[PDB]
């Protein structure tokens, strides 16, 4: 998985 916010 693979989760990114910015």
């Amino acid at each position: 998985k693979l989760v990114f916010f910015a």
